[PDB]
């Protein structure tokens, strides 16, 4: 009874300040789902039908499309899998390199995706930074509603890139 | 002691069906902003600087980029304004109607956005629909992180739209 999901985090150092001072370090892509949720982009794969791989590069095309073609995930960039506790779902997580380029492209041609309008309502950047409130930034971003696993994909990276 | 801002509503008819089931209805755009919360384009207005639309054009400029220069939110355009827990800002709402293709070219074009992955993470359309469970949709995406004020304008609209 256990279904499988990948999902992508992909990513791209950035060098970029918030009001000049401070440093963004890294553009992470997040997608609105059609259901209210942000998470990663992926979904549901058939592990019947091809791999892990395959199911996953079938999701992007979809959501992100034929820009993100170009970026294809692979089993090297697999990171990790994740069970939570609802249904008997296992989501595996990978993450994909991009200069800051590529992932502009990514987003300049999420508009003419297929999923675009219907099942993705639109992409946007992950706040890595915390605001002098303590509250506004990634801390206010976390209280959003998220795809199962997504929040976990999230802080499992930001560990990895030594921004724990 | 009071601060003003400005946010426009930029909507547009949408006769797409969601799983070829689901009416749309409407394209309405919110943005991520920088500290993690959704709102309406638009931001602090200085009213001795220019005017309360001037100020609304000028912000909706730098976070949605050149196309949102093929139209302009009038002083016709405005539906009411909003004070909240806070303190202390009063919020101006303006309500924009455009034709399906001018929105899509609105999000086309925001990632050329002065403001893009600084102030504004990345837009959204908002789901005017609630799936099957009853949660998904409409209702989850009101669990969002909101900015003061977005939430009642948003609420405002859709009531005015007769889609409540």
């Amino acid at each position: 009874g256990w279904r499988h999901a990948c999902h992508a985090l992909l990513y791209a150092p950035d060098p970029g300040m918030l009001f000049g001072r401070i440093p963004l370090r890294y553009a992470i892509l997040m997608q609105m789902r059609f259901d209210g949720r942000l998470g990663f982009p992926g979904g549901f794969v058939d592990t019947q039908d091809r791999s892990l791989e395959d199911g996953l590069n079938r999701e992007l095309r979809e959501e992100l499309g034929e820009a993100a073609a170009a970026f294809r995930v692979e089993r090297t960039d697999y990171r990790s899998s994740h069970v939570g506790s609802g249904p008997r779902v296992v989501a595996h997580f990978y993450a994909k390199r991009l200069t800051l380029e590529e992932l502009l492209a990514v987003e300049a041609g999420a508009t003419r995706a297929k999923d675009h309008g219907l099942e993705v309502l639109g992409l946007v950047r992950v706040p890595l930074y915390t605001l002098r409130d303590g509250v506004g930034g990634l801390p206010t971003f976390l209280e959003n509603s998220f795809i199962g696993s997504a929040r976990e994909q999230l802080l499992e990276a930001l560990q990895d890139l030594g921004l724990l």
